[PDB]
């Protein structure tokens, strides 16, 4: 059964999100995003300028004074007004991202809106409990501190969580009374858009969330060099990451965090069932298309079971549901463009042309209906060496390696030998060895006997190569804020001239 | 007589540089060599890594009360050998033994006493998720860090800089300012006395552009703590993000604002501002080097300043007696005293000083004679510029408002203060101040307990304070999940 009468029409042309309002760029540049299922035209956007970059600097350091001088159960409580809208369009948010995204509907909707929203909601509640200290030096004098708001700070997002990156980024900076200057990927710009109108219904005053698409190395680069904002949180690639480092040392002296993906480790233990550890290994590899930061693309398995973990493996991959991004039944979409796609296919090459064996997938999804979308099949690896560019590199696609291993010293050695330091878990049913083997592991994010969950409390990022600083957790409210130390001194000062 | 030429310190021992490289410290009083100090070369900073990376294994094996009582040990041993350590650092730095017997180890080991007590309150947390999963985090140590130091306070900066990263669990590799290495070299040894582990604290001595750079491009090193200039902050930014990711962190120096009030007291005033811009003969980060004074008292004020300075005592840096001493160079001077001649060529009026000190014992030295310049405008270079020398600009203002703006009208933001005996002023000015560092009615005390550092060009991240030891540990998360997992494939 075909499908075809099915031409969606471009949307408006995208502009910017400047002061409570959509503007007009000014520089002259347009960049399209394209539908990956389909490789239609989604909508033409526009780029800001160096000049549009200033004038929503402008417009935050405005909006970022009136913000900062309301109360702070005020602040939770447009916060929370905002929550109430996203929960009440969750699905029609999950429809466009998944058109922007190419991520099934049976993610976007249950995922991507409920657990920045999430994020959101718990950063509103802790707002009134944002303290300083006091410290009391001797009965003629004591010392109180303020955590006072940065100013205007910028967010720089990736084109894989769009929507999540947004609130997870804006959530405790606006929270801790800062504006934040949002750039989302030029991939998947269209939900960003949609976050600001959203904070303005609720009640932000106008400049405290601005939105501006634009390409990384001109927009992108505007935002990091400009001389008044205060800080910078960096979500996506380490080529990119280490450009934004480097243009920010080069800057206004400004504090950057970031997030920067990895080769996380699944280490199935020696006494794990192995339905269990294959299912792990499925949701740590495969879903998202294989487009999430922390999956567990290096599955260390015992040599004594990887004959029937492969097995179990291959009967779960054909299980895997691509197809029509809205059907419920769908379970695996195109990756997010075609550019991508080609480098993951380079990847892929790889690990055949290296000697790794083929277990299942290895090519693009063929056909009507998956001839015009950005797919790659889901792909297994196995009989690979630590050695292998599919092994050390980051794919961020449907791309798992399996590798053999014989004793647990070895496998914490070989878990921990990489650059990278994302994420990583376990799979016993041992208390002992749960706990020891991921005291000993080099990532900020372990998953014992489960892999993925991400709560609002629970403080995520990267160890080594992977990142600077935290996201979410009472510390992330903290950091978006700075300290200033006061001195009372109640007796006579005492100069020595 | 000259030192001993000086080595390196690297895992619990003197060890031979290998760089070819060697530099002259010398004494500022008089002109003289010091000592001839090692550099350390390219190869020199990757041993001190390998040495630091084994020592930091024993050492955060150790129990939390373990690591508490070898700095302890460590306090115990600066406490009996002040003195000694302060003779030293007046004569690679010219402060006088009034001060440094008084506040550089005294304020050092305060701050290594107070971490030592809190090692063992160092906890992660724990967070129910659902009767069926619980999330606990860990707060580990980073492993390798860094510390770069400045030449004002060179023990006490290496103790502020290595007694949290210690305390945290890490290793440091410090590198003293070129221009004053001898009491850094000093504390290793203490360390290692103390029962620090062998490589937990290793001292390379150099140029910045050499060892400092070697250091900060190094691929194992986790963290920088840097103290210094703006233009050497930058290059330190910019090396660092050339290389290994890592997180830097920075105390840059200020153009800090006095604001003396209308209803101030202007005895105090001058108290403050005297101790303020002239104590280490102006060589403070933080000092109070813009001073606005009411137009309605500058008059007084100036008088009250100038019979002040009169009383300062320089002369021999170890008598009881004196209070100022040389800047810590004489290229430091020569800067310093182009700084004095664009005040003069900009119109500032000079109230007082304004040259060298000369004479008998004072024609060897590095001397400037405290300088005070009135008459100033924000404009002006020695208003807009840190000079790191002892000269005060007063600046005359009529209302709060403006004083506030003039006040934070700056790049920078290290600290800042007001004199004034009302409750409302005094609170409702210093919530406004873009500064780090804030004192009513004082000016200069950094208890170990009071987290300290700037806004704006002034600073990334903070020292002292129970956040700065968590600012040397990293977080990992770890959920249970006792749970059957749900797999949607
Ligand atoms: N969650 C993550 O950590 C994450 C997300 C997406 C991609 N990645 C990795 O990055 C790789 C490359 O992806 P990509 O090139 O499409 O994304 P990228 O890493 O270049 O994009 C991330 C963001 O950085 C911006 N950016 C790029 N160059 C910039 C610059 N010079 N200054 C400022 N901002 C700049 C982009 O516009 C975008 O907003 C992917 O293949 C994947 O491995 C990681
Ligand atoms: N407490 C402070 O903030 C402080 C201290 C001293 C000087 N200063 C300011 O800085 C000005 C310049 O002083 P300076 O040049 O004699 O001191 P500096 O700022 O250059 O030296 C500080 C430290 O930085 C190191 N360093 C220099 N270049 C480096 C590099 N490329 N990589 C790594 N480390 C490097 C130096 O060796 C020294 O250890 C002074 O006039 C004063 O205004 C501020
Ligand atoms: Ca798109
Ligand atoms: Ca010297």
């Amino acid at each position: 059964h075909h499908h075809h009468h099915h031409h969606m029409s471009r949307m408006a042309e995208q502009q910017l999100y400047i002061h409570g309002k959509f503007v007009a760029a000014t520089s002259g540049k347009t960049f399209e995003t394209i539908n990956p299922a389909t490789g239609e035209v989604l909508a033409t956007v526009q780029a800001a300028g160096r000049e549009d970059v200033d004038r929503a600097v402008k417009s935050a350091q405005q909006g970022q004074k009136v913000w900062a001088a309301m109360s702070a159960m005020a602040r939770s409580r447009i916060l929370r007004k905002a929550v109430d809208i996203l929960r009440e369009r969750n699905d029609e948010l999950a429809r466009l991202e998944t058109l922007d995204t190419g991520k099934p509907l049976s993610e976007t909707a249950a995922v991507d809106i409920v657990t920045g929203a999430d994020v959101l909601e718990y950063y509103a509640g802790l707002i009134p409990a944002l303290e300083g200290s006091q410290i009391p030096l001797r009965d003629s004098s004591f010392v109180y501190t303020r955590r006072e708001p940065l100013g205007v700070v910028a967010g720089i997002g990736a084109w894989n969580y769009p929507i999540q990156i947004a609130l997870w980024k804006s959530a405790p900076a606006l929270a801790a009374g800062n504006a934040m200057i949002f750039k989302p990927s030029e991939v998947t710009p269209l939900t960003a858009l949609k976050l600001a109108e959203i904070y303005r219904e609720a009640g932000l005053p106008d400049g405290v969330f601005n939105v501006l698409p634009g390409i990384g190395a001109e927009t992108g680069q505007y935002l990091t060099e400009h001389p008044d904002i205060a800080k910078i949180s960096f979500t996506g690639g380490v080529a990119s990451g280490k450009k934004v480092m480097a243009n920010s040392a080069a800057s206004s002296l400004k504090e950057v965090t970031m997030e920067l993906g990895g080769k996380s480790p699944l280490i199935i233990a020696e006494d794990a069932n192995l339905d269990l550890a294959a299912d792990i290994a499925m949701m740590a590899n495969f879903y998202s298309s294989g487009q999430v930061c922390t999956n567990g693309t290096r599955v260390f398995v015992p040599a004594k079971f990887k004959a029937e973990f492969e097995h179990k493996i291959l009967e779960r991959v054909g299980r895997i549901r691509a197809g029509d991004l809205f059907a419920d039944d769908t379970n695996f979409g195109p990756l997010v463009s075609f550019p991508h796609r080609q480098n993951v296919l380079r990847y892929i090459e790889s690990g055949k042309s290296e000697g790794a064996r083929l277990l299942c997938g290895g090519d693009v999804l063929k056909g009507e209906g998956f001839d015009n979308g950005a797919w790659v099949a889901p792909t297994v690896f196995t009989d690979c060496t630590d050695d292998m560019t599919i092994v050390r590199e980051e794919i961020f696609g449907p791309v798992m390696s399996i590798l053999s291993y014989d004793d647990e010293a070895e496998v914490i050695r070989r878990a921990n030998a990489t650059e990278y330091g994302l994420a990583a878990g376990v799979v016993t049913p041992d208390l002992n060895r749960a706990h020891r083997i991921i005291h000993q592991l080099e990532a900020g994010i372990c998953w014992i006997n489960s892999w993925g969950e991400s709560p609002a409390e629970m403080p995520v990022g990267g160890y080594k190569h992977s990142g600077i600083g935290r996201e979410n957790g009472v510390m992330t409210l903290q950091s978006y804020t700075q300290v200033k130390s006061i001195q009372v001194e109640m007796g006579p000062f005492q100069s020595i001239f």
